[PDB]
This record gives C-alpha cells, sequence and structure tokens, in this order.
C-alpha cells in the first residue's frame, strides 16, 4: 500500500482541481510530485487519459498512477527548479534574455500540445516549473481538454481558468476557440516576467487598466516597464478580437521573439 512505499514531505501547492505534494520513496528516497484525488471520476480519469498522451520536453514526465479503492495517486517528475513564479521580482520581472528564453519554451511547449489537439487552459507561472538546467515545463493538466479529434475543432463553451489570465472572449461569448485563449494567457506570462506585475484583474470593461490599454496608454505601468521590441510583441497577443490576434506561427516571427539577447 502507497503509505509504505512513500512518505508525503509537504505540500507542493494546490492545481486548478486538487493539490500535489513532495513524496520521498522509503527505500530509494527517489523525490517525486505526488496528486492525490480522493475520487471526480469522471474528470480524474481524464486528467490521466490526457497525462499519457504527453511526451515532450518542455511538459511535465509523467510516470504513472495508482488506485487504491476510490484514492488515486498520479506520480510525476517533481521540479528541481520550482516554478517560473518564483523568478518574478515584484514589481521587477527578470532580465530580458532570461524571459525571453523562457518564452521560447513556453512556445514550444504550448505548439506541441496544441498539436496534438489539447488545450492547457490554465498557463501562468505557477503551472510552468524548471528542471535543474531551468529548462520550463508545462505542468497540471486538471483543466486541460481536447479542442481537436481525427483533425475537427470543436468549440470550447465553459468559462474557467483564472481571472488576469484568461481571454476576454472566454469572459463574453457563448463558445470560443481553445488556441488563441492560451495564447494570450502567454502574453500575460510573457508580461509578467518582464514587469514583474499582472496588468489587470480581469479583461473585461468594468476594469479601468483592461480600458487603458485598450486606449493605447502604454505610458502607464506596467507597460512602461517593458522596452519596445517586446511590448511591440504585446500588442499583437493582447488583442481583443480573438480572430485578429496573433496566432503562433506569427509569434515565431516576431522582431523581439528572433532578436539575439542570449549566450
Ligand atoms: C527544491 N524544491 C524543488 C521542488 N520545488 C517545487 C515547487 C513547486 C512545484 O509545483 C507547484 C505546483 C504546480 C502545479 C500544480 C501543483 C503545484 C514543484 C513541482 O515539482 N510540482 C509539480 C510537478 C509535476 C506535476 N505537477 C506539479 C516543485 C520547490 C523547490
Ligand atoms: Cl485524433
Ligand atoms: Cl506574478
Amino acid at each position: 500500500p502507497f503509505v509504505e512505499d512513500w512518505d508525503l514531505v509537504q505540500t507542493l501547492g494546490e492545481g486548478a482541481y486538487g493539490e500535489v505534494q513532495l513524496a520521498v520513496n522509503r527505500v530509494t528516497e527517489e523525490a517525486v510530485a505526488v496528486k492525490i484525488v480522493d475520487m471526480c471520476p469522471e474528470n480524474i480519469k481524464k486528467e490521466i487519459c490526457i497525462l499519457k498522451m504527453l511526451n515532450h520536453e518542455n511538459v511535465i514526465k509523467f510516470y504513472g498512477h495508482r488506485r487504491e479503492g476510490n484514492i488515486q495517486y498520479l506520480f510525476m517528475e517533481l521540479a528541481s527548479g520550482g516554478s517560473l513564479f518564483d523568478r518574478i521580482e515584484p514589481d521587477i520581472g527578470m532580465p530580458e534574455p532570461d524571459a525571453q528564453r523562457f518564452f521560447h519554451q513556453l512556445m514550444a511547449g504550448v505548439v506541441y500540445l496544441h498539436g496534438i489537439g489539447i488545450t492547457h487552459r490554465d498557463i501562468k507561472p505557477h503551472n510552468l516549473l524548471l528542471d535543474e538546467r531551468d529548462n520550463l515545463k508545462i505542468a497540471d493538466y486538471s483543466l486541460a481538454t481536447v479542442f481537436r479529434y481525427n483533425n475537427r475543432e470543436r468549440l470550447l463553451n465553459k468559462m474557467c481558468g483564472t481571472l488576469p489570465y484568461v481571454a476576454p472572449e472566454l469572459l463574453k461569448r457563448r463558445e470560443f476557440h481553445a488556441e488563441p485563449v492560451d495564447v494570450w494567457s502567454c502574453g500575460i506570462v510573457l508580461t509578467a516576467m518582464l514587469a514583474g506585475e499582472l496588468p489587470w484583474d480581469q479583461p473585461s470593461d468594468s476594469c479601468q487598466e483592461y480600458s487603458d490599454w485598450k486606449e493605447k496608454k502604454t505610458y502607464l505601468n506596467p507597460w512602461k516597464k517593458i522596452d519596445s521590441a517586446p511590448l511591440a510583441l504585446l500588442h499583437k497577443i493582447l488583442v481583443e478580437n480573438p480572430s485578429a490576434r496573433i496566432t503562433i506561427p506569427d509569434i515565431k516571427k516576431d522582431r523581439w521573439y528572433n532578436k539575439p539577447l542570449k549566450k
């Protein structure tokens, strides 16, 4: 039984749907991340099925799972570097070359997900982890879902995620395309990395900071802290109409995205 093989040392944090712990094996001392859930059978079955699909250098590794009656045990690679959240200095961000590198890696992982028809739905720095060489890994598949199957796209029609990161259409439209929503959250992550603050509580008209952006007041914070090149990218990403929003193929052609900054 689980408790005979593993010791739960501490809480690593909460995901969208549960909580994950640092587990250390009682024989080998191998340290792993474990998500423990007392079975929704329907959602957890879904989370496990997506987890089994994943194989990419910028997505967390899934080791497997154990069911002990009603409780499911999900085992995954521990991120020795902790989270990206912890590299963002409040009100400062991080050095632009470090931000660009992490943004390159984030885009690599998101392209991989979208290419297998999965949308993450909750991209934010808490869910972006780092291995021992600071390679970024997209974690937490509790909200992830299928948006393309047999080459047919399905629109999403459920609101979820985290408000300061969600795209405006998720709050307004009854159904919407999955990919532009993930692209938007990437832009908020990039903003956070370069300014060390979030731009708004949510992207709604009742939020003044979001109105300010739409009116192009980039002389205000956080935008004033961001160099003109990454800012120009952020103007293409944080576009209100998802059909006019930049796609990942075009992000990959952006001037800042291609600027040499780092060894
Ligand atoms: C030295 N230590 C190393 C470990 N350090 C650390 C800190 C936070 C973490 O996750 C926050 C989290 C993010 C999403 C959901 C729940 C919790 C993880 C981690 O490895 N988590 C993980 C791994 C695989 C799958 N899911 C989560 C590791 C902190 C510094
Ligand atoms: Cl398919
Ligand atoms: Cl933050």
